[PDB]
């Protein structure tokens, strides 16, 4: 099955899912000087007011934190989305050192982490059918850097002591996931995919241009985590990051000058 090791990495995962090779895979560096600013691009709509938090969960790729989607509750419009997207979970990339663990890229410089907030279109009902559209997708991407604590993600890693291992889950209501947005809302956008397996090519990514810093302290807890399941060689839980994809036939466009 699938990972982040040298025989189960992103250099294999095309055998299982040919479409790791495809026309528009994610991530992908953004070269800020190639990056076009459209004027056409409306604000992006934040509306976190009401999100339900549910769970805390390791994955064993990752760890999660998702949310009540059975309802319009927090959801992510305009920018160069069409319709209502409603958040699902969100998740992080980090690495083993402060110098990677981003996705992105940008100008080839990588982050110490990043999150990523998904959300599906509810025109196609739920987000089964929504990861079988072009369009079915918008994840929001933000990156972290190694700097001052960010007070709205010390509730997270406070919880990741008792989600060490794959499979474990936790009780996570009444997490704002406002608390983990930069100032600006600045943002690059172009059509992706999903950047782990099924790799699908659903996304609409919005990435913010300002990252978030983050304490030491709490990278280090992200760090902890384990890949493994309880009573397994115990592999830490770093550079879980697929790299930078070929921009193919795609403009990434700028919601900013
Ligand atoms: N790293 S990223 O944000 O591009 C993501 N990469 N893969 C992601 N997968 C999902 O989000 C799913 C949400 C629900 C349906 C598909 C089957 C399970 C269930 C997870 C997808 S997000
Ligand atoms: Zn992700």
């Amino acid at each position: 099955h699938w990972g982040y090791g040298k025989h189960n990495g992103p250099e294999h995962w095309h055998k299982d899912f040919p479409i790791a090779k495809g026309e528009r895979q994610s991530p992908v560096d953004i070269d800020t000087h190639t990056a076009k600013y459209d004027p056409s691009l409306k604000p992006l709509s934040v509306s976190y007011d009401q999100a339900t938090s549910l769970r805390i969960l390791n994955n064993g790729h990752s760890f999660q934190v998702t949310f009540d989607d059975s309802q319009d509750k927090a959801v992510l419009k305009g920018g160069p989305l069409d319709g209502t997207y409603r958040l699902l979970q969100f998740h992080f990339h980090w690495g083993s050192l402060d110098g990677q663990g981003s996705e992105h890229t940008v100008d080839k410089k990588k982050y110490a982490a990043e999150l990523h907030l998904v959300h599906w279109n509810t025109k196609y009902g739920d987000v089964g059918k929504a990861v079988q559209q072009p369009d079915g997708l918008a994840v929001l991407g933000i990156f972290l850097k190694v700097g001052s604590a960010k007070p709205g993600l010390q509730k997270v890693v406070d919880v990741l002591d008792s989600i060490k291992t794959e499979g474990k889950s936790a009780d996570f209501t009444n997490f704002d996931p406002r608390g983990l947005l930069p100032e600006s809302l600045d943002y690059w956008t172009y059509p992706g995919s999903l950047t782990t397996p099924p790799l699908a090519e659903c996304v609409t990514w919005i990435v913010l241009k300002e990252p978030i810093s983050v304490s030491s302290e709490q990278v280090l807890k992200f760090r902890k985590l384990n890949f493994n399941g309880e009573g397994e060689p115990e592999e830490l839980m770093v550079d879980n990051w697929r790299p930078a994809q070929p921009l193919k036939n795609r403009q990434i466009k700028a919601s900013f000058k």
